[PDB]
């Protein structure tokens, strides 16, 4: 068994909108946000990988432009723009064109993060 | 699943007491300890997480400042402080406090660690 | 001569009002910031230290903390928060509490920043 | 379960032979390559540890030697050296000496790499 | 006094001609080289910056694509790709498109660098 | 004018002997320590370097293997070992063997350092 993995960055800002009156989180903000796309399937005996990283990127591509200086909550699905609804939104926007897809890992800061799979 | 994880580091000191005579690791001495908390669970459809960073935060704490600043061999159960022993440690502080807990990772050096998982 | 420094992260929301239309600055984003403040002066020979990097922490704080998860642009003086204009902006209200503030390091991202000094 | 990982750099020129003409991993070129030896097992009660990282070091020494600061073409086994092939590639050079391996990790750059358990 | 500051990352292959016969920095090997451009000037009231941030890439592109993944010693100057002449090399090609700059720094590896500033 | 700059890190235990009773640093306790070497001079035609890297890692090694894995308190002039004593100190042992030394920084833990330059 071989997993790939590629890490991008993203600046973007965010508010959490249930949280309670007056946490930190509530208000307006935002991160350099740090997203691992991990993928798992064969390796072909010619090329020497499972995809190339730069197929990788391309595949992610769309989605990280949505993403990457603005602000999360104006997009559809992100209205609670937590780390946890963060990295199954970006499964569910990659897994259909990254079918080989098994994990997604969001940091939010270089101390904290989550990781989604199936 | 959602995976959840947070990271702290503190700045401790200790020695190895079963190793053989020359051992570096024998002498009194001292690392910045990584720990990474991991837990595992539903994420509440309200929320957005399974708990709070802050919260998970919380509970390592009265642990945190027992490890930080401290010479690591006098505190009871580690009076053979390996990383092993360490993330043993950590686990059966946590885990009571903590029922989501799915791991604990202790890294003595920036490239040398340790995962304890169930 | 001897320097020392601190680094400190906050995480805040910022955009520029300034740049051509398009730019991606010009939107509504996010970083975690990392800012350094580096203090220059004599060593007392009791103490050891120019001063305690907590006494350095505690008189940074009221400042952090209006930087901390906020919108920059709504604090006066930070209408536009570029990296310049905010290592200056710290710069002045630091250099008041801690005279010996001899830098301030401003880093929007890992791969770009800005120093001010004097 | 108990897991130890230790990581290593080397620093070694490539390039990939079964590329499409224009593609740039097909030109002579280097990287900082990280790699990531992990092994699970019993920890002993007496020692506390499941294999001292001196240890698993100086069992990967003869391997790490042949990769750094050399061209990995010319190792035999490493004609296509891709990152699934290195970790594969290490995975056999080291498994017969550490049999508690249980995991290679090699990053090629800073965002990017691989996992291979056998 | 300001100054700025943008990072770039290239993957090249080099070899050193002049070292001792075994040193092994005369095998051909590569490295993930770090560069760092640094530049001083006026901040811009209207704009809030020295330049942007993308203004300072842009001028360094068409040197660093000769540099990313290639082979340093087929450059015309790089014939002795130390850190001090590489630095010394990227200052000569960007210091007359950016009369502003003021130093150019190399990192080989993550432990060991060189600064050029004229 | 070239600077060429090594970082070195070592694993140790201190103590602060004049800090007020209750403080932390007063406890036993430790660090990863990082220290960085920067030297300042010509660059030889021939080599391309000011000295080699393994030239500076050999100097500092007597030095280096004083601090690595010991209790800086018994080392005599560390009976107070802050950040600002030890990279004067480092200076002092290195100095006489590296006469192109312009800088020791000393980190204690990720965020707080100093820097001392004769
Ligand atoms: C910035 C930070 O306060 C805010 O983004 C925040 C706070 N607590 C959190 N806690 C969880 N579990 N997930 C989050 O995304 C999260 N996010
Ligand atoms: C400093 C370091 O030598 C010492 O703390 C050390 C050395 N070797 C080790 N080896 C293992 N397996 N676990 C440890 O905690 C460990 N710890
Ligand atoms: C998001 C980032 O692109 C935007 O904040 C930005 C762009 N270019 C910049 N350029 C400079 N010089 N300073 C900045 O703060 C700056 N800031
Ligand atoms: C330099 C880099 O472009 C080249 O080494 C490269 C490009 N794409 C890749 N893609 C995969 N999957 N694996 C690789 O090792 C890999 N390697
Ligand atoms: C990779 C490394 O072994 C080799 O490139 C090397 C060794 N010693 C060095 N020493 C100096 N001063 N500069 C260098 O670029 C340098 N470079
Ligand atoms: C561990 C840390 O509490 C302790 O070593 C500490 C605390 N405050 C400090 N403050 C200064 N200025 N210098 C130090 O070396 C220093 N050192
Ligand atoms: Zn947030
Ligand atoms: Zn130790
Ligand atoms: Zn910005
Ligand atoms: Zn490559
Ligand atoms: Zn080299
Ligand atoms: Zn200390």
């Amino acid at each position: 068994s071989t997993t790939l993995f590629k890490d991008f960055t993203f600046e973007a800002a965010h508010r959490l909108p249930h949280v309670p009156e007056g946490h930190k989180a509530g208000r307006l903000h935002g991160h350099s946000f740090m997203v691992r796309l991990e993928i798992t399937g064969e390796v072909d005996p010619h090329t020497g990988w499972i995809i190339d990283f730069a197929e990788l990127k391309a595949a992610f591509k769309p989605t990280y432009e949505r993403l990457d200086h603005h602000y999360l909550n104006d997009i559809p699905g992100l209205e609670n723009p937590t780390s946890e609804v963060l990295a199954k939104w970006i499964w569910d926007q990659v897994k259909p064109v990254v079918p080989l897809l098994s994990a997604v890992m969001v940091k939010e800061t270089c101390t904290a993060g989550c990781i989604y799979r199936g």
